[PDB]
C-alpha cells in the first residue's frame, strides 16, 4: 500500500506526472484503479510506454 497517489507515481518512476494527476482530480486509488489510456492522454501522459507502465501498475489494484 502507498500513502498517496504521489508516492505511487514516484515509486514507479512516474513522478513527473504528479501535478497533472492531482489537477485532473485523480487523488485517490479508487479513481486511479479505474483509470484508462484515454484518461492518461487527457492528463498529459503522451508516451505509450509510460501509459503501459502506469496501466500495468494499476492492474494490480
Ligand atoms: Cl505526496
Amino acid at each position: 500500500a502507498f500513502g498517496s497517489v504521489g508516492e505511487w507515481l514516484r515509486a514507479i518512476k512516474m513522478g513527473r506526472y504528479e501535478e497533472s494527476f492531482a489537477a485532473a482530480g485523480f487523488g485517490s486509488f479508487e479513481l486511479v484503479s479505474q483509470i484508462s489510456a484515454e484518461d492518461l492522454l487527457r492528463i498529459g501522459v503522451t508516451l505509450a510506454g509510460h501509459q503501459k507502465k502506469i496501466l500495468a501498475s494499476v492492474q494490480h489494484m
